[PDB]
């Protein structure tokens, strides 16, 4: 079937301070609740269930992405690569009830965005205008990556995201955030001890700590160091491929060029598949709780 034609539709009359009360209510609720995931809180999970929901995306047919929020969609609510992500949407279940006028992309994305800049990462420009789709727009379970997997994988993986070296890098940063959770998919342990603060460790950690490929308990090998940190094996090919680890060094060595990068990666990610008309507002960038005084 011929590829969909997506375009950007503001949710009616709609402006910046509209979702700046969206993105204050999701930090606040962030806040909040505190206690989640041994205190690890929901900021993890709420950027894992942004780029799931964006990376499904197949730049061939514009097919999957964030555009319809489809992960509404038992379909894709139960990709088993999705497990766990159901606590990212409770989540946002109030915050949806508060605001029923934005559209579950425009949710899902910018939960990820206000996620991020309130755990101290990036300000990350964000742009509304996602409109839901059908369910049977929802794209099959797989779109999403395996973690069993060397360099080739993610360098070929990330392709059909229309990600290059560098884009795929930085984006893996993310995982500077939580942890992995034996239950959700087959891997324990987290790759940072501040978990809950997006900054450069996960590639300082990849650099410096000394690891050994060993089995967890589901029986799948990752890398642990004796600090209580692991890598999988698809974040340290990072190391193991030539050009992934001269950028890898980059990051660990300018914390500014990585949040530079991710930003700009991540709101692409986020983006892909939309087009957005040449009179669509700007793009928004949220102010943080804390440049609020709130
Ligand atoms: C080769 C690519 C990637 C693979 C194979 C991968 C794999 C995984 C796995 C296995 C988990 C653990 C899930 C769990 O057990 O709860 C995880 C967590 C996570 N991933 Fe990745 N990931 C990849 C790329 C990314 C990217 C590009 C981002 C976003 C920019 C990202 C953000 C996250 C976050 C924030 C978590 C923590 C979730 C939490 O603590 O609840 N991942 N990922
Ligand atoms: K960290």
């Amino acid at each position: 079937t011929t590829p969909l034609v997506h375009v950007a539709s503001v949710e009616k009359g709609r402006s910046y301070e509209d979702f700046q009360k969206v993105y204050n209510a999701i930090a606040l609720k962030l806040r909040e609740d505190d206690e989640y995931d041994n205190y690890i809180g929901y900021g993890p999970v709420l950027v894992r269930l942004a780029w799931h929901t964006s990376g499904t995306w197949d730049k061939h047919d514009n097919t999957g992405g964030s555009y319809g929020g489809t992960y509404r969609f038992k379909k894709e609510f139960n990709d088993p690569s999705n497990a766990g992500l159901q606590n990212g949407f409770k989540f946002l279940e109030p915050i949806h009830k508060e605001f029923p006028w934005i559209s579950s992309g425009d949710l899902f994305s910018l939960g990820g965005v206000t996620a991020v800049q309130e755990m101290q990462g990036p300000k990350i420009p964000w742009r509304c205008g996602r409109v839901d789709t059908p369910e049977d727009t929802t794209p099959d379970n797989g779109r999403l990556p395996d973690a069993d997997k060397d360099a080739d994988y993610v360098r070929t993986f990330f392709q059909r995201l229309n990600m290059n070296d560098r884009e795929v890098v930085a984006l893996m940063g993310a995982h500077t955030l939580g942890k992995t959770h034996l239950k959700n998919s087959g891997y324990e342990g987290p790759w940072t001890a501040n978990n809950n603060v997006f900054d450069n460790s996960f590639y300082l950690n990849l650099l410096n700590e000394d690891w050994k490929l060993e089995k967890n308990d589901a029986n799948n090998e990752q890398w642990d160091s004796k600090s209580g940190y692991l890598q999988l094996p698809t974040d340290y090919s990072l190391i193991q491929d030539p050009k992934y680890l001269s950028i890898v060094k980059e990051y660990a060595n300018d914390q500014d060029k990585f949040f530079k990068d991710f930003s700009k990666a991540f709101e692409k990610l986020l983006e892909n598949g939309i087009t957005f008309p040449k009179d669509a507002p700007s793009p928004f960038i949220f102010k943080t709780l804390e440049e609020q005084g709130l």
